[PDB]
């Protein structure tokens, strides 16, 4: 199908794929980023900056009676800290983003957990 | 005394008391807010933002 | 002198200089970083986090 699918082989190419032009990107060019440890302070800083003081993230009593068992990290903070790991800072071929297509949150992310 | 005192009964109304006008507030209108857990990072953020690096907090 | 001095030529080589081992670094391996705009909020955040409320900054 000339498209990377889910379990195909990857081709890691020793430089960042955001530094390549359109005629030299192939489907299967892959990047594996470094890690980030989700701490308890990241929950507080994201809930303060955004404004999402939901009970599963800021309350400790009601989180123990919820489905998760304890208070967890936001979904949009996982979405933002994922993009913090693979965006190239310099000026290159990448112009705009403008799109997100099919997001699903599968398992919860807790404090003391690397991404 | 026509004033809520400390231990009187309350009257919760399922809309926020900061949405009523002056002619429809009655003494006794009460709101019970959601909770917030005071973590260790909150001490550091407030002491940095204000500047109060007192020894009982830092 | 087998060093880099101040105005010698450089060798920009398409991969990051902190990714090389000791046997493949040569004196004169250079990196030009991206930019960052200093703003009024940065002075406030750094003076709050560090604690230096000096009069020339605050």
């Amino acid at each position: 199908s000339k498209q990377w699918v889910r379990g195909a082989k990857v081709e890691e190419d020793r430089i960042h794929p955001f530094r390549k032009y359109f005629e030299e990107l192939q489907p299967g060019d892959s990047l594996l980023t470094p890690r980030r440890t989700m701490t308890e302070a990241d929950i507080v800083n994201f809930a303060c900056l955004s404004g999402d003081h939901f009970y599963a993230h800021m309350d400790k009593i009601a989180a123990a009676e919820s489905i998760f068992g304890e208070r967890v990290v936001h979904g949009y903070f996982v979405l933002s800290a994922a993009a913090g790991l693979f965006v190239d800072a310099g000026v290159g071929p990448v112009i705009a983003n403008y799109g997100l297509e099919s997001l699903r949150f599968i398992e919860p992310v807790k404090p003391g957990d690397t991404i």
